[PDB]
């Protein structure tokens, strides 16, 4: 009894494919038209999510990728963000350690601090992937360092989708994850990671799992029903 099929997608394969894209376009089009309601979990902000998908994507809702906003039809129907609090607490602690970061407000470009600028840089300063890190986030740390990063010098006020942490000595980068999750509960996150070398927080118990849920429950559509495609 499949009623919902929702697509994770990461942003990069419609961001440069134009022909994924319209495939993808194509692919909701047909789901609609059998009948289906049809989501996208993709982006890291409402921004991005603007920036990824065109209006010409027949999906009956969006979330972004880490699932914490959901917009359905132009109205945004959950936003569960980190406070300036919560962004200057963890901040801070990766600052003293070192960590590179990359915090994520739902609307603009991921900021970092000024004042952590030479050595957030100094720490990608090989053009080539150093310690197993890999290929891919290497680079994405290039090119976030090239252009992506607005550097601020404070925080402005509002609520943030996440904070991206990176170390490529995974000793340090191991045990500051494992700090944060020690104090997830005193810190009111969630802590995930996408590799050895990363770690994420955003709101307490809000995760892409989070998302798809409050999204296909505004449908009133179960999770029997939901069909989750791309992991």
């Amino acid at each position: 009894n499949v009623k919902a099929i929702f697509l994770d997608m990461d942003g990069t394969i419609l961001h440069e494919n134009n022909q994924a894209s319209t495939y993808t376009k194509d692919v909701i089009n047909q789901l609609r038209e059998k009948g289906y309601k049809v989501f996208l979990a993709t982006g890291r902000s409402h921004s991005e999510i603007h920036q990824l998908v065109p209006q010409d994507f027949a999906v009956n809702g969006i979330i972004s990728s880490n699932g914490t906003i959901g917009e359905v039809d132009g109205e945004i129907i959950f936003k569960h963000g980190l406070s300036l609090a919560q962004v200057q607490q963890i901040t801070n602690l990766a600052k003293r350690q070192q960590i590179y970061y990359e915090v994520f407000p739902f609307e603009g470009n991921r900021v970092s601090l000024k004042e952590d600028e030479t050595w957030m840089r100094d720490m990608i300063r090989s053009q080539d992937p150093i310690n197993g890190v890999s290929h891919s986030e290497w680079s994405s740390r290039q090119d976030a360092l090239a252009g992506k990063i607005d550097w601020v010098t404070k925080f402005p006020e509002g609520e943030y989708s996440k904070i991206y942490l990176f170390s490529s000595n995974l000793e340090k980068i191991t045990a500051f994850r494992d700090e944060l999750k020690q104090n997830h509960v005193q810190l009111q996150i969630s802590v995930s990671n996408s590799s050895r070398f990363n770690a994420e927080t955003m709101a307490y118990q809000t995760d892409k799992g989070t998302g798809i849920k409050e999204m296909i429950a505004h449908f009133g559509i179960h999770q029997e029903e939901t069909l989750v495609i791309g992991d």
